[PDB]
């Protein structure tokens, strides 16, 4: 089967990666990093990330797995002494999680797709945005920026600005407020929006037309917007399962204690 | 076809009741406040909430329907200026919601439908509960109690303790804090919660059994408890609809401007 | 010197209590409780707080040293194992907090000291109450209460509410929401409120006229009630202190890692 | 009596201005934007805080009055509709606001005085910085950002954050975080903190030493920075009142209804 291992480059996850390669060397595995199957990510969250963006154009036809020698290590099932015995047990079933994409309007236009979520923001100067929900005016945002997050994404980002955690198994979307301005003059919904499948939420200028807009982690400034479009993909991202954890299993451990 | 009406039962409502009575008088239309096959409610949504529970044993048998002559009357679709047209018309498409299921165990059981919340409180004294998801224990909850929301419930007391709001089209139930303590020795997760069908809540006495317990603003003390268990129920709450009201428009309508 | 000792009166403490009395008993200190000068207290908070409730008529008579055999104990200045070490430098500088004057008025009138906070709720049923800052309508505010805190009691109840945190060398007290309705029909400001000495924020019933007020976590019913009234005390609590110990470090110990 | 006039700029506030210095040429008035003793601000919120900043060097020298032609205008007092009555009454009480000091030191220094806030986020990259109260290390935050805030400017930024809001004969600063993360590994107080005068609080960075640094809405970014440090000033704003407008009505009327 084919595969590759991603590295966040340190010693330790380096080494980690060269003995599970001479691992996978004992048995009927192809080390193919343009077209693997397989994708380990050793290192943090953040090289999980890269991962699956990295791959984000084969997503159905592969499975991932993260091995944490990071930090938090939020996507990883695996502590690197485990190691050997995952290259010997991928030697599964697979699990999906819900994904976001983004469409950003000009004047052609730009799609994205995140594993965490997508954040808009000013290009300096007062953010200011209308809201729009399947066609219909919602609310017009005034404040820092807006947060759209996937159910893995919901313990992320979106939870530092006090929205839901989502079981991943709900196929949603989930819209934080970041700072909104409320008075006699200014008003928005203020709680976190959880939406379904099918629901489109715009956002669209109101003067200003430049944003810093983000997807996991990487921003970037986008010049004349008439429009960043929200919807859940219809794509997925499959991970290999080799034993179970279960997500709130997973928050507990995250959050509560380890 | 068989139907009934309730009414908040002041000057308003009883004539709007009487008049619309009149109305289906002129149509093939039995008033049965037995085997009602149709349910109207005249009435704030403390009325529609009296109204479910009323018959909350033929719910798949009942399509309901609310008149505003209320306050804010959220789950209410039509103001009574517009009841003639509403006889006429019901002489149409049905619309269903996820509805919460509580179980409380003592040492026997008894279960209880919500259509927006149940929550949990301690009889006086100190509230202490274990927190367990699935059978695994998540947390141990130190504070004022706890709130376990419907989709439709989000926008009601989950919304003022921080709960996203949850379009109801989405099978899940939300759990939300009250004033948890969070120091050195206590630790909670703090966010939202939000599970899918078929996960198990379960809160679980630490030192005192007796709970305030409440669904949809009923509100019994429960003593002598082992359990209390939260899951989205198989059952759900059907509404005749007689044209477009989409939920984010209703939270519109409701919070930002109307 | 006059002096008494509370307890929790667990074996810990009682042991405590009884190995300091010996102790004082090598120097001129003289055990009395009705009139001390020193009173300790041997326990957690609200040991603490019993201890100033049982002299609340002294204040300015006495100056209070809190022993830590609880669990959190915030007003504890002091390890078990250091408790020879306090007997003997008592045998020092004082350190005056502020408190909070709630009178109730209703159709005569009582007044309250609060160490933590002051808090009002309905004795069931939907709370509703206007709210009155120096003569001038604020708000009409409904949901399940108020709470009004002290300086120091900002890191008790008022935290969990989202009250920001304030050195009690501020003569203040802290207003913050305990879960307010806000809709189309109904607005509260949501922040908290801090107020100066000599501001008088008044609560007035709208419906009904009973209400659960709570002093320091003691609870009492208040029935036919007109009027709640609150404003920084003009009375002080004393500490003894017999080293640094910070009130932002006291607040790191408790709540970020000790 | 020495005086000048800002205006926003715009047509209403220009004119207006222009009919308030005729108005004035009917008095003993001279028109100097030099060394005025009556800064009469003419705009919304923005406007004044320009003006703040324009004679940030003669605070001691100058009394402000705001009139509103802008949207919200909190530091506000008149409607334009009473401006000749307000040239008459001033040819009057003081009512003085502190003042937040920000000083940033390199490897030389620079202060800032600020009327509202003064926030730190990084130059792009992850934001990380370790507070220190007093000489004392407190937390080590990560996040988006963190938010000082001066009495008057409670209502403001602060507001958004969560901060509470704070009479401004408070002498105090306040402190808020923008989406701290907390989990197993990372932990903040979380709460708003209020500091009285003489209180320093420090921030130190961990790793880069690039921030972005605003003081009332004007954002610069710093490089090599080793500290920025944060006080209650020695200064404070004066504003002439022809009038009694108390802080909570003002509240009131910006936020809850006018
Ligand atoms: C800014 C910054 C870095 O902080 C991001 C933090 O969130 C963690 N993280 C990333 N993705 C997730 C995620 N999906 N859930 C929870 N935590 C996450 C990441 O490991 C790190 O601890
Ligand atoms: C680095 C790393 C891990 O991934 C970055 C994640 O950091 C999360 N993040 C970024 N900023 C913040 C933030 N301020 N608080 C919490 N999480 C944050 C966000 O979810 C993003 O995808
Ligand atoms: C306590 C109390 C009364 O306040 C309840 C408020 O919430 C409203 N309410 C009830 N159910 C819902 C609901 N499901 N969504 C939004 N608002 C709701 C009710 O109409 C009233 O305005
Ligand atoms: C009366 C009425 C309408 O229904 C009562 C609803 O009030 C809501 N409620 C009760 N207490 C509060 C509260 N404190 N804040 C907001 N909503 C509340 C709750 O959802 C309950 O079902
Ligand atoms: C309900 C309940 C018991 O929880 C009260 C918690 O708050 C603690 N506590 C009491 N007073 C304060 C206080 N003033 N500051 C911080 N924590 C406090 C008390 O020790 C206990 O940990
Ligand atoms: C027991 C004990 C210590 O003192 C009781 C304190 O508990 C605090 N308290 C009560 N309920 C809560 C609560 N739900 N969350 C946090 N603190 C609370 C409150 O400040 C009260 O004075
Ligand atoms: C970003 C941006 C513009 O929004 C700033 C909003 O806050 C208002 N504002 C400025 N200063 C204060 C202030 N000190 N208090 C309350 N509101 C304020 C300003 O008028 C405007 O409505
Ligand atoms: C423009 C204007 C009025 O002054 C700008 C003020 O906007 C306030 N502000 C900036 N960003 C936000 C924001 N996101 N939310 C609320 N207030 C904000 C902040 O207090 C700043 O001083």
């Amino acid at each position: 089967m084919k595969y590759m291992i991603t590295s966040k480059g340190d010693e330790k996850s380096d080494l980690l990666r060269l003995n599970m390669i001479a691992g996978f060397g004992e048995y009927d595995m192809e080390y193919d990093d343009v077209e693997p199957e397989i994708v380990i990510s050793i290192g943090g969250d953040g090289t999980f990330l890269s991962a699956f963006h990295q791959y984000e154009e084969r997503l159905d036809e592969i499975a991932f797995i993260g091995i944490h020698t990071g930090h938090l290590g939020f996507y990883a099932d695996w502590r690197p002494a485990e190691a050997d015995k995952l290259v010997k047990l991928l030697a599964y079933q697979k699990v999906s999680y819900p994904l976001l994409k983004t469409t950003v309007k000009y004047g052609k236009e730009a799609t994205y797709l995140a594993l965490n979520e997508s954040t808009v923001k000013s290009s300096g100067g007062p953010f200011v945005v209308d809201v729009v929900i399947n066609d219909i005016h919602f609310e017009r945002f005034r404040g820092d920026g807006l947060c759209m997050s996937t159910p893995s994404g919901t313990t992320a980002y979106n939870k530092s600005l006090g929205g839901a955690l989502m079981h991943p198994s709900i196929e949603a979307m989930q819209l934080t407020e970041m700072a909104s301005i409320n008075n006699r003059v200014y008003r928005t919904i203020g709680s976190p929006l959880v939406f379904p499948k099918h629901h489109v939420v715009s956002l669209q200028p109101v003067n200003d037309k430049d944003f810093q807009i983000s997807v996991d982690h990487l921003s970037i400034l986008h010049r004349d917007v008439q429009e960043i479009r929200y919807e859940v993909s219809a794509k997925k991202i499959h991970f290999a399962r080799f034993r179970s954890f279960p997500f709130w299993r997973r928050v507990h451990d995250s959050f509560i204690e380890d």
